[PDB]
């Protein structure tokens, strides 16, 4: 057993951890996801920052027991994020259960280490009558578009025929395109996307018919993209790769052999042999590496084992809640367990076989910075598309939107100050200051 991975233990105090991911800004912060409602900064050199990268418990609805999905549930910057400052989280919140949100923030111009919440902007509202199956990551591809998993949130035929206002988006992976100019939506749908301009299906599904998928695994490499999920209808865990408009119901997996809370690609850098791996794991711990044939393209699994080599151990405390990448492109466990309040933890996975810092890995931190796009300095009234565009509020216009707009016009040298409201000169009267006084 001289091929085990370890795990090492780098940070505890977590409230139950589901997730941990980078902001691509060269900053080397990782951006740990709390089910209740907070994403906490902890910086290259160990540090949780006292106050959260966001704070939205109070907009949150999350669930006690373990089995109710309910709460924060993913987050994904902007590939651009270090220009724009834009991110996406997916959360649940109360209003007929419940209702699952993807919402837009961006990084406050002041503090590059929390997020204004004022610039909340609603992408989608997808109803939901249980809490389980719901899905919720969020994540970019190489096409730069948005991808959305929502799992079946055990909606049956019965309860969407009958209650209408079902999103029908539920059992789904949604493409959008945020990269938009147009100001009447918050996105636009990709041309690619196999429902474009469909009135049959919605736009947005790019594939269809998972039911319970777990996180799933993406690839960056060097043709097209690959995403692996783990889905368990409910026993029936099977692990699909994700096609453009594919009907997933009663889709055999890639394996035959053998629940999963999800995997990830390897791309890091301490571990050559496992570079480019797919690897899977289960909430105990139970890892396993998927490996593509080149001639028959037949998925197989093989077991990954853990052990102890000084303190990066072959064990960790609790159950599994999720995974995380770091700007580097190393892979993280987000565990915890019963007990006290705060007894999640964040481990990473070593290859003992290779140290710590190999040379070829190093890589300097370039410390976040505060915002200094155009449009984040002068979009006054309005709001910010990721592309810099500046979508004027109603009744204003300008390239920033600071004229404001007066129908009709004031009169009598007055100015238009806010909408409709005219500032007029002493002496003059009325709402265009068209008496004489
Ligand atoms: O089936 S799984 O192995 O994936 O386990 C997930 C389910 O755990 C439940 C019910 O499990 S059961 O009692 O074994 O039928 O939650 C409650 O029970 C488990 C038992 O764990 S065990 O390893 O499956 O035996 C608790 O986990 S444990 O800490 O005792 O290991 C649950 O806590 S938690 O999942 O760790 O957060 C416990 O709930 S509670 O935290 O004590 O309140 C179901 O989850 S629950 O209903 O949300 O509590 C899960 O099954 S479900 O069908 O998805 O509901
Ligand atoms: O421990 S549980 O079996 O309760 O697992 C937790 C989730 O089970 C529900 C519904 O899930 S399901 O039945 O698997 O589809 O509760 C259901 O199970 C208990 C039976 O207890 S038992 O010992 O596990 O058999 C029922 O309680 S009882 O009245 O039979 O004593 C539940 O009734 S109720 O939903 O609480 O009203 C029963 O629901 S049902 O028969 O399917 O309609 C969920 O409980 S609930 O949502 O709180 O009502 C649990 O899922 S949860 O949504 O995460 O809470
Ligand atoms: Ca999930």
């Amino acid at each position: 057993k001289h091929n085990c991975f370890c795990i090492q233990e780098v940070v505890s105090g977590l409230r139950q951890p589901v997730g941990a991911l980078h902001s691509g800004d060269g900053s080397q912060r990782l951006f740990i996801l709390e089910k209740e409602g907070y994403v906490k900064i902890l910086t290259p050199e160990g540090e949780i920052f006292k106050e959260p990268y966001l704070d939205i418990h109070k907009l949150v609805q999350s669930g006690i027991k373990g089995g109710d999905e309910r709460g924060l549930l993913s987050l994904a910057f902007h590939p651009n994020y270090k220009k724009n400052g834009k991110l996406y989280v997916s959360y649940t919140t109360n209003q007929h259960d419940h209702i699952l949100r993807v919402v837009e923030y961006t990084v406050s111009r002041k503090n590059p280490h929390q997020v204004d919440l004022r610039t909340a902007r609603v992408f989608l509202e997808v109803a939901e009558l249980h809490r389980k199956h719901l899905g919720g990551q969020l994540l970019f591809g190489p096409d730069g578009f948005l991808y959305i998993i929502l799992g079946d949130g055990m909606i049956t035929l019965d309860d969407m025929e009958e209650m209408d206002g079902l999103s029908d988006f539920t059992g789904s992976v949604l493409r959008l395109d945020v990269d938009t100019d147009m100001c009447n939506v918050p996105y636009s749908i990709p041309r690619s996307n196999p429902h474009f301009n469909s009135t049959n299906q919605p736009p947005e599904v790019f594939a269809h018919g998972l039911h319970d998928p777990g996180r799933c695994a993406v690839d960056r490499h060097n043709i097209n993209l690959t995403i692996l999920c783990s889905d368990s209808n409910g026993s029936s865990a099977r692990i699909l790769q994700i096609i453009k408009g594919k009907d997933y119901e009663s889709e055999p997996s890639l394996l035959e052999f053998k629940p999963l809370v999800g995997g990830f690609v390897y791309r890091g850098c301490q571990s050559e042999r496992l570079y480019g791996s797919y690897v899977f794991g289960d909430r105990n711990g139970n890892f396993l590496t998927l490996q593509q044939s080149p001639v028959t393209k037949q998925w197989q699994e093989k077991p990954l084992c853990l052990g102890t080599s000084g303190s990066c151990r072959g064990y960790f405390s609790g159950h599994i809640l999720g995974f995380g990448e770091d700007e580097l492109g190393e892979v993280y466990i987000l565990s915890s367990s019963k007990s006290q309040t705060h007894n999640g933890k964040l481990y990473k996975i070593v290859d003992p076989k290779r140290p710590l810092m190999p040379e070829e890995c190093r890589a300097t931190v370039q410390p976040a910075q505060t915002l200094t796009s155009e449009c984040s300095r002068l979009c006054r009234n309005g709001y910010c598309t990721p592309t810099g565009k500046c979508c004027c509020s109603p009744g204003w216009e300008g390239d920033f939107c600071r004229t404001a707009k007066c129908e009709p016009a004031c009169r009598h040298g007055g100015v238009c100050v806010r909408p409709n409201k005219c500032l007029c000169k002493k002496g003059y009267l009325g709402p265009q200051c068209e008496q004489v006084d």
